[PDB]
């Protein structure tokens, strides 16, 4: 049985640390940067060559393409219309990469080689990531440009263990945040929320410094949380963080999932505790992806969250009420019909 309660109360108070409340945001903004990032990389993905290296199914990639639109536009609120349509499409590819079953090992033999040489990669993935970075990367400074490079190279090894099904070998307590921060994708994500345009990488060192070492687990973590509720049954999904300090550390998924609790109200905590009497603009982008990454979450069917509001939404109980306005805030500016603005679908763009 899921820990209806439990959950709710650990998600109102990160919402409370967090400052969860509204932007000026408009939903038809929203609509605005949903239809042009969703626009750029549906025509992107749609092209022959895309389509042809590109292994994953159409209704998968379509589907794919529009949870990480929806990610994007809601968390990187101040880049610009470019930028989060360029975000789009590296984020799209990284998550279609867990699609794939094909053993790494032969495609990896020569990719230093190759890579020195200037050859194109022999693991197709590579091969389209590689050409299409300049397009994320020609929005940020030289240090920015290298923490998306070794993120997203830590994530190709993330994905590689994972095909291994491996939550760790009982009593190897290092294991699962190994595993959480190759696949997490932390400094990609901390570091692209600063393009050169509107941030100087070198006035701003240590705040961007610092923010991608702190980002890097408030992201992880949060999702971590969200997702722990579609995840508590899916017999399919065996490796996750929670399951993992589970197999890991030998406890009771109860302990697992409050070690997960402790570490993301506390990094939300010190998230505060240290941005408040920060440069504005900083302390701005940083606030707002907090709170578009936890709307996104509330909103998209993937997370099915609203399955708990529509199962707590009467209630007398403090938090479940605090759930539920919270859930109602998010929703009214965040659920939109996709037909507002991921349209046609990629694979009309393809087939034309």
């Amino acid at each position: 049985n899921f820990p209806t309660e439990y959950f709710l109360n650990t998600t109102v108070r990160l919402l409370e640390y967090i400052r969860y409340r509204d932007s000026n945001y408009t939903r038809e903004e929203r609509i605005e940067n949903l239809h042009y990032a969703y626009n750029k990389a549906a025509h992107h993905f749609a092209q022959p060559r895309q389509q042809q290296l590109l292994k994953v199914d159409p209704k998968r990639l379509q589907a794919s393409l529009q949870t990480i639109v929806g990610m994007v536009v809601y968390s990187w609120a101040k880049v610009s219309k470019e930028c989060m349509a360029d975000l789009s499409i590296h984020y799209t590819y990284t998550l279609v990469l867990d699609d794939s079953k094909d053993d790494p090992y032969p495609t990896m033999v020569n990719y230093f080689d190759d890579l020195q040489a200037g050859r194109e990669q022999a693991h197709p993935w590579w091969a389209l990531v590689n050409e299409h970075f300049p397009n994320v990367l020609r929005h940020f400074g030289p240090f920015c440009s290298l923490n998306l490079i070794r993120s997203t190279l830590d994530f190709f090894e993330g994905c590689w263990i994972e095909q291994y099904n491996f939550g760790g070998f009982p009593g190897s307590h290092d294991y699962p945040q190994f595993l959480r921060r190759m696949n997490g994708l932390g400094h990609c994500v901390g570091a692209s929320l600063w393009p050169k345009e509107q941030f100087n990488e070198r006035s701003l060192f240590l705040e961007i410094t610092s923010a991608i070492a702190q980002m890097e687990n408030w992201m992880v973590w949060v999702n971590d949380l969200m997702s722990f509720y579609k995840e508590f049954d899916d017999e399919r999904d065996q490796i996750s963080l929670v399951k993992n300090y589970v197999v890991s550390d030998e406890i009771s998924l109860h302990e697992a999932l409050e070690k997960l609790t402790q570490d993301t109200l506390h990094s939300s905590k010190q998230m505060v505790a240290v941005f408040s009497d920060k440069d504005p603009q900083v302390m701005d982008t940083i606030e707002c992806f907090m709170h578009g990454y936890v709307t996104w979450h509330l909103c998209d069917r993937k997370y099915r969250l609203s399955e708990i509001y529509e199962k707590v939404k009467e209630e007398k109980t403090e938090d479940a009420q605090k759930f539920c306005k919270f859930y109602e805030q998010a929703a009214n500016v965040g659920a939109v019909s996709p037909s507002e603005w991921a349209y046609p679908p990629v694979a009309q763009l393809a087939n034309v």
